[PDB]
């Protein structure tokens, strides 16, 4: 009686103004193991996961360019009430329901999923830096068993 699966995630930078950074090849598509949870521990609205980390690495910054940059995460949101809250994928094994999977950033927050709303700014240095988050599964009510996947896609903006 578990939910198990991924987070798969794909980004790049904004394409609508300068970049300060490139983003680094193996941040550009990442998918992120959530791992097993029994849906006894998943069992009410507002339960959570144990959150599993991801990093997005930039490379080659110039923070002549730039001196900040930021991450927004765009996908479908589990339901109105919701809004940070990714749906799961449909699977043949029958998906799980009343569960979806947040995106946190450093801060801890989770973020809202509609493209618009951006992480918490990370100060550059010249060079590699990277912006870390986590993902876990958060619950809408009383989880039920079953393949718990979801994808989301990034955007990379620089202040």
């Amino acid at each position: 009686n578990v939910v198990e699966g991924k987070f798969h995630v794909t980004g790049g930078n904004v394409t609508t103004a300068a970049a300060a950074c490139a983003v680094d090849a193996g941040s550009v598509d990442q998918t992120v193991q959530l791992g097993q949870v029994r849906t006894a521990s998943l069992a009410q609205e507002g339960a959570t996961s144990s959150a599993v980390g991801f990093n997005i690495q930039l490379n080659d910054c110039d923070t002549n360019v730039a001196s900040k940059a930021a991450v927004a995460f765009l996908g479908t949101a589990i339901d109105a009430g919701h809004t940070n809250v990714l749906a799961l994928q449909s699977s043949a094994a029958g998906s799980a329901t009343n569960v979806g999977v947040q995106i946190l950033d450093r801060t801890g927050a989770a973020l809202t999923l509609d493209g618009a709303t951006f992480s918490s700014e990370t100060t550059l240095n010249n060079g590699t830096n990277t912006i870390p988050f986590q993902a876990r599964y958060f619950a809408t009510g009383a989880a039920t068993p079953g393949a718990a996947n979801a994808d989301a896609t990034f955007k990379v903006q620089y202040q």
